């Protein structure tokens, strides 16, 4: 019973998450997940912000309201080459990877590793941070509240 939780530098609080390295969160479970984290969905402003001080992924994930990819550098295969908070408008399917904000980060480029999962609850599963350095940190609770992302 194990969750990994791939996770990124943290860019004016913002971080990208992506679950069991597939596309497999919905908005219910990414809620949930940045509350582990002590964060919420980051707002479009939050994410602009992190965007202008470097943060960019290629993943579709949900901020407050929308699914996005923040891009800074264009690529063919990443948002259609678009710079900016790339929207996605048209998708047949519910499950993303997620950004969360945590607003006690640093306030522009954290690159350091993420050492805990500071406010899941008690539970069965292992659940492991990987972060893009390969470190890890695991811990046996649970962060899903609704039992449909069980
Ligand atoms: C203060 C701070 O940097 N908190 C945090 C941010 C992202 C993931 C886990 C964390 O504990």
């Amino acid at each position: 019973n194990q969750i990994d939780l791939n996770v990124t530098c943290r860019y004016a609080g913002v971080f990208h998450v992506e679950k069991n390295g597939r596309y497999s969160i919905s908005r219910t479970e990414a809620a949930d997940l940045c509350q582990a984290f002590n964060s919420t969905l980051p707002t479009m402003d939050q994410m602009k912000l992190a965007l202008s001080k470097g943060f960019e992924t290629c993943r579709y994930g949900f901020i407050e309201g929308n699914v996005v990819i923040p891009r800074i550098h264009p690529n063919a295969i990443c948002a259609a080459n678009h710079t900016g908070v790339y929207i996605l408008v048209t998708s047949n399917t519910s499950h993303y990877d997620t950004y969360c904000f945590n607003a006690s980060a640093p306030p522009e480029e954290d690159c350091t590793s993420v050492t805990d999962l500071p406010n899941s609850f008690d539970g069965p599963v292992t659940i492991t941070i990987v972060n893009r350095d390969g470190t890890r940190y695991s811990k046996k609770g649970e962060y899903r509240t609704h039992q449909e992302d069980i």
